[PDB]
């Protein structure tokens, strides 16, 4: 995005805390090159002269202006992807009821009852529970009033900026590259869910290469589905972006929203409008109010679908800008926000697409970290997606999501205080795919102190999870 105004203000949005993450017993064994992100300017691990306030917003270097020809190409690519999307999903996109918006529907989780409420409710000491009855799926009078302002397209708002208290590579910790989440007002989230919730549910239910989205996938079971699909292609690419979310230009975002969320596809006219409120945003951080043009508000969960849709349109755009006769079936892909796997039987030159992605304000590199850029001949067993590799289990022949051992060492090395037992059982579910020897090694530090699930128990759970009849067949 482009920072068009930075001004000081009364009311500090107090967003410089201490980490709830503490080292575990594993920290001293593994000595990871990771640590909690800096949550304070006075953090002694920060490099000399690094200001948190400056670095967290440094990703906003501009709002790339696309030419008329490029915008008309982008619109064709958006309308072509939308055609595919709404063909698979259908056009049952009537607004969600307030009850359904809060409680969710099949394929869409209920709203979180006690997460951050956003502005100005955070400054008035009003928690989410004060504004919305999540039990009954009803709203208080303030949310009710704000919903009626959005009906009229008169709603205005500020994004509350929170630092992401999490583990980061030590080099990113020192450089002050703390990640941020933009918390929009709870009523804005409610209304967005009203406008596109049915669509969001359908995309979760229909995740797969056909719609180019892994949002709402279960890697445990869906790696088999994904792996057998990409294994069929001569060429597979994993594509790295630099600040994908920030670098979505106003032109791209606006056109995507216009082509994807049309009334003719069953959407309320206001679906396009509430999404378009994401383009030109005001961000509250401490005493600062930063106005940005372009980019998606920072996040993962809340913005996954939009980022995934843009990734799909970007690949069609980039290939059509370089080659003639490119259609959706020229390649296959799956995306989860900025994360992407692309495959084609065609020898697509991804190295030559770099300038074409640059016309969208996006910088692509091979995920590989090759000294050269993109190459042909890569397969599904070479790539990373959701921090997971695709490897066949020798026992069953099924693809399993294998995470890098260094990443599992880092995850096991820190925990929120009092959560260690819960975290071990969760991370065991990830580490089981590393094999029995590495699984044993990763949890050795915790043996005798916590309950570590047997490798055997999680392996048997997994085989049943991915194919029920296969597990049954082994008792022939």
């Amino acid at each position: 995005g482009l920072i068009v105004d930075t001004r000081d203000v009364e009311e500090r949005v107090h967003v410089m805390r201490k980490t709830k993450l503490a080292p575990t017993v594993a920290h001293g064994v593994f000595n990871p090159e990771f640590g909690p992100a800096a949550l304070s300017n006075k953090d002694p691990r920060l490099n000399e002269g690094v200001v948190l306030d400056e670095v967290i917003f440094s990703k906003h270097k501009g709002d790339t202006k696309m030419s008329a020809e490029d915008k008309a190409l982008f619109r064709r690519c958006a309308a072509d992807y939308a055609s595919r999307l709404h063909s698979v999903l259908g056009t049952a996109n009537a607004p969600l009821s307030i009850y359904e918006a809060i409680k969710g529907v099949d394929g869409l989780d209920a709203m979180e009852p006690d997460t951050a409420p956003g502005l100005p409710w955070a400054l008035q000491g009003k928690r989410r529970g004060a504004l919305i009855d999540f039990e009954n799926g009803t709203v208080g009078p303030e949310v009710e009033a704000a919903l009626k302002l959005m009906e009229k397209r008169e709603y205005k708002f500020a994004c509350q900026t929170f630092l992401k208290d999490e583990i980061r590579p030590m080099e990113k910790v020192r450089a002050g590259k703390t990640r941020i989440v933009d918390v929009l007002p709870v009523e804005h989230i409610l209304y967005t869910r009203m406008m596109i919730g049915r669509f969001c549910a359908q995309m979760h239910s229909n995740n797969g290469p056909q719609i180019g989205s892994a949002v709402g996938c279960n890697p445990d079971v869906d790696w088999q589905r994904f792996g057998t699909h990409f294994a069929q292609y001569r060429n597979v690419w994993d594509v790295d972006y630099s600040a994908f979310d920030a670098n979505h230009c106003s032109d791209a975002m606006n056109i995507m929203f216009e082509e994807v969320f049309r009334t003719e596809f069953g959407f309320h006219p206001n679906a396009e409008w509430i999404l378009k409120t994401l383009v030109n945003t005001e961000h509250a951080y401490e005493n600062k109010r930063i106005t940005v043009e372009g980019g998606m508000p920072s996040g993962c969960s809340a913005t996954s679908i939009i980022n995934t849709i843009l990734n799909n349109i970007y690949v069609l755009y980039a290939l059509r800008r370089h080659y003639e006769g490119v259609e959706l079936d020229t390649y296959t892909m799956i995306s989860y926000g900025d994360d992407i796997v692309v495959a084609s039987d065609y020898d697509l030159d991804f190295e030559a697409l770099k300038p074409h992605f640059k016309s969208l304000g996006q910088t692509i590199t091979p995920a590989d970290k090759s000294d050269k850029g993109f190459v042909l001949g890569h397969s599904i067993t070479d790539v990373t997606f959701l921090k997971r590799h695709f490897h066949m289990d020798y026992g069953t022949g099924f693809y399993k999501p294998v995470m890098a051992s260094k990443t599992l060492e880092a995850i096991l090395s820190f925990a929120r205080r009092g959560t260690i037992q819960e975290k071990l059982i969760s991370v065991a579910g990830l580490a089981v795919h590393s094999g029995p020897d590495e699984y044993r090694r990763l949890f050795e530090p915790f043996q005798g102190l916590f309950e570590i699930p047997s490798y055997r128990s999680l392996y048997l759970r997994w085989v049943n999870a991915v194919c029920g009849d296969a597990a049954a067949a082994l008792e022939h």
